[PDB]
RNA sequence: GCGCGCUUAAUCUGCAGAGCGGGGGACCCAUUGCACUAGGGGUGAAUCCUGGUAGGGCGAAAGCCCGAAUCCGUCAGCUAACCUCGUAAGCGCGC
């Protein structure tokens, strides 16, 4: 619930494939400012979530707040503030 | 060495078939999971608590024992089709 540099989405049907599911955050979330990655895992413990890294904060948070609970492949996104990712930290 | 037996999927036929087993693997169902570095998982009865113990083997029974080992490599739920491998080894009696 604290803000970061990273959004941490879940709730997400897990029949879309890694490389299309993140071709469609990206296409999503790339209007509401620079995204620096997307990461996604089909793994038993990461299937169902996404983590969209954006360049700004400010972005994260009106990603966030804008899209919170938006229809996506029939499901609604679960979205909340990621600690930091790896690359910010560095 | 051979004849009965025993644990085990571990046995038969002339490296390969038959038989016996293990793992991956859709739709269906279940899973809401904070990652980018031991974690997760498989064979087996062999798992846990600090010698006991879940669980197993022989035996008509009472009783005697095992309660090991090791591997995949950051990954594996269920699952037809399908793809794959295993068929090592350790003993008890007799001649
Ligand atoms: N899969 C398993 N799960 C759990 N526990 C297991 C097990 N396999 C074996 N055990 C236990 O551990 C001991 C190991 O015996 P092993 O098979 O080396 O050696 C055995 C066996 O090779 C042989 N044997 C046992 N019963 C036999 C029988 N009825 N006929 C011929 N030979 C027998 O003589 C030895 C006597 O063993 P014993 O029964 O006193 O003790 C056995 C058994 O109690
Ligand atoms: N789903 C999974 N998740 C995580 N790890 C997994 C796994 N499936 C297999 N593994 C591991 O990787 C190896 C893969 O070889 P596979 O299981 O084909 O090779 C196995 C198997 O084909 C066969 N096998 C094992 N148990 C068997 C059994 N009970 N009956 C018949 N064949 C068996 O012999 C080999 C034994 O070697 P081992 O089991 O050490 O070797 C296995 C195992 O250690
Ligand atoms: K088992
Ligand atoms: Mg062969
Ligand atoms: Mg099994
Ligand atoms: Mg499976
Ligand atoms: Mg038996
Ligand atoms: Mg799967």
């Amino acid at each position: 619930t604290r803000p970061n540099h990273t959004i941490y989405i879940n709730n997400l049907n897990e029949k879309i494939k890694k490389d299309e599911l993140k071709k469609s955050l990206h296409a999503i979330f790339s209007r509401f400012g620079q995204i620096l990655d997307i990461l996604v895992s089909r793994s038993l413990k990461m299937r169902g979530q996404a983590f969209v890294i954006f360049k700004e904060v400010s972005s994260a948070t009106n990603a966030l707040r804008s899209m919170q609970g938006f229809p996506f492949y029939d499901k609604p996104m679960r979205i909340q503030y990621a600690t930091d990712s790896d690359i910010i930290a560095k």
